[PDB]
């Protein structure tokens, strides 16, 4: 009897130990665009040394022109508008803001903030219903109230920032719509592989999208969670493309590399190590799901299939 199967390790952590304690500044708004902005129309560039990949390797671009996806970090409303404008030049289809953040976040006086708990796990273990409920309550509770908004220091603790009496509160959905983008939330926990719940939701959503739909994925940094879903979308829309080509091309356009590599972390970040290994295994497990379920149109949901074909630990 296994308590937590591969892909659900995070379920063993205690939520009560990472509760939110401060409104974190998600972006200073000094740049015109969010950080790590990238699209599937972008040219591939040299891989990052840390991933020890083959720089001479030329990944196939098959299906990238019609992939129509992009990724980025969190953003201010103005930055989102700039993103929408840039994407509108590439498509005449609906542009979706796919919010992959489980952590409660929103905008106070137009400032992008999030209720930060240690490890960014303020909503760990909560269902999407509970997470959004927490988010809605906190945002509203901030109106006409004094709050402290601050960026984090090297040890993930408040550093400087500012104090203000909020006069306007907005959800990301509001910001997205005001930017001319449709909105879709997937409460994925930061630093770990998306839950079976997260993926089932995405998969159902993905199946009903128009042919010309453009997906702009984003999380906090625009790296871990953002790349995982960009990778999954790439595999789903281009099942004939090898796992290697998918992983390489998603990384070389500016994303994270989800294949094996010499994982290295500072002592204070040693806790992230097993979660990185788990994601590597689950990336391969999803690829297997796509290859073995595409033929019948994915009649079997990911969560169901996963239980029938559990991934092997690392
Ligand atoms: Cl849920």
């Amino acid at each position: 009897t296994v308590t937590e199967p591969v892909g659900s390790y995070a379920r063993a952590e205690r939520p009560q130990d990472f509760e939110g304690f401060v409104w974190r500044l998600d972006n200073d708004g000094k740049e015109a665009l969010p950080r790590n902005f990238r699209t599937s129309a972008d040219a591939l560039r040299a891989p990052e040394k840390k991933f020890h990949l083959d720089a001479a390797y030329v990944p196939s671009r098959e299906g990238m022109d019609a992939l129509h996806i992009s990724g980025s970090s969190a953003f201010t409303p103005a930055q989102l508008k700039n993103v929408a404008a840039k994407l509108r030049e590439k498509t005449a289809g609906p542009i979706y803001d796919v919010d992959l953040r489980q952590e409660s976040h929103g905008y106070l006086d137009g400032i992008p903030v999030s209720w930060y708990g240690e490890r960014d796990w303020a909503n760990l273990g909560k269902s999407q219903h509970e997470a959004l409920a927490d988010e809605r309550h906190r945002l509203h509770a901030a109106l006409h109230k004094t709050v402290y908004i601050a960026p984090l220091g090297k040890h993930k603790l408040p550093e400087g920032g500012e104090v203000r009496r909020v006069q306007k509160v907005q959800t990301e959905q509001e910001v997205a719509e005001a930017a001319g983008m449709r909105y879709f939330r997937i409460a994925a926990t930061d630093h770990v592989w998306p839950t079976p719940e997260n993926i089932d939701r995405f998969l159902a959503f993905y199946r009903t999208l128009p042919q010309d739909a453009w997906l702009h994925f984003h999380s906090e940094a625009g790296v871990g969670r953002t790349t995982a879903f960009m990778v999954m979308t790439d595999m789903l829309k281009n099942p004939s493309v090898s796992l290697k080509d998918i992983l390489y091309r998603q990384h070389e356009i500016g994303g994270f590399y989800y294949g094996e590599f010499p994982i290295k972390t500072k002592d204070k970040d040693s806790w992230k190590t097993k979660y990185y290994r788990e994601k590597i295994v689950m990336i391969e497990q999803f690829y297997r799901y796509v290859q073995e379920n595409r033929a019948d149109g994915y009649q079997t949901p990911w969560s169901v299939w996963l239980k029938s074909h559990p991934a092997k630990a690392l």
